């Protein structure tokens, strides 16, 4: 399920890709949008953003990217670009249950698709 709030991260026509995945015991996408690259992130590319180790680019979906900002384990929050042609603005927050990651397309603010990121997660954290 939770194909609702993809539509809802995807209405306003600012970003190209979302997704919802669940990172507990078995890592799983619950949603994305078909076709694009969150669709393709496997559970050991979610074992990476979760892990304990913060030093250590990564990749979703096989799309290798930089991270900008890690905070995803204390704003439970990560910004990153992808590693590029145009790169575009990643951030990932963590619920209690799920990821929320958020594309934006070219030439779109990463404040954008932070604050659209963060408000979903704390949408979601609310009936988690």
């Amino acid at each position: 399920g939770w194909n609702a709030y993809i539509d809802n991260l995807m209405a306003d026509g600012t970003c190209q890709d979302a997704a919802i995945v669940g990172y507990k015991d078995s890592p799983s996408v619950w949603a994305a949008v078909p076709g694009k690259t969150f669709v393709n992130i496997t559970p050991a590319e979610v074992g990476v953003l979760v892990g304990k180790d913060r030093s250590s680019g990564l990749t979703l979906g096989g799309q290798k990217c930089s991270v900008i900002r890690d905070s995803l384990l204390q704003e439970f929050s990560m910004d990153l670009r992808t590693k590029s042609a145009p790169t575009f603005n990643v951030t990932v927050t963590k619920t209690d249950k799920t990821l929320v990651l958020l594309m934006g397309k070219g030439g779109v603010h990463g404040g954008l698709i932070n604050k659209k990121c963060y408000e979903m997660a704390s949408h979601l954290r609310r009936s988690q």
